């Protein structure tokens, strides 16, 4: 099946610093009609899930324009302005080109002290 690298593992940045989360594929997640298959996700402690884009870039209605995706169809990369107290907890990534759809991602991201 189709691999994925996901990293970082952990984030330790500043409440005001910019965020990068990687999430690399194998082969491109293009298909055939052209259209790419990746969305991203957050998570806090025991919240509803959480989602930033579900496509590429295409963020979803409510997301801050703090938050954009990008990166080639085998390189995808969550990159924040400013990351706050929100932004803090869990990210990860998914993908729905090939099945079963393959998931990844567990980059933390926690304030440094």
């Amino acid at each position: 099946d189709v691999v994925m690298t996901q990293t970082p593992l952990s984030l330790p940045v500043s409440l005001g610093d910019q965020a990068s989360i990687s999430c690399r594929s194998s082969q491109s997640l293009v298909h055939s009609n052209g259209n790419t298959y990746l969305n991203w996700y957050l998570q806090k402690a025991g919240q509803s899930p959480k989602l930033l884009i579900y496509k590429v870039s295409n963020r979803f209605s409510g997301v801050p324009d703090r938050f954009s995706g990008s990166g080639s169809g085998t390189d995808f990369t969550l990159k924040i302005s400013r990351v706050e107290a929100e932004d803090l907890g869990i990210y990860f990534c998914s993908q729905t080109t090939h099945v079963p759809p393959t998931f990844g991602g567990g980059t933390k991201l926690e304030i440094k002290r």
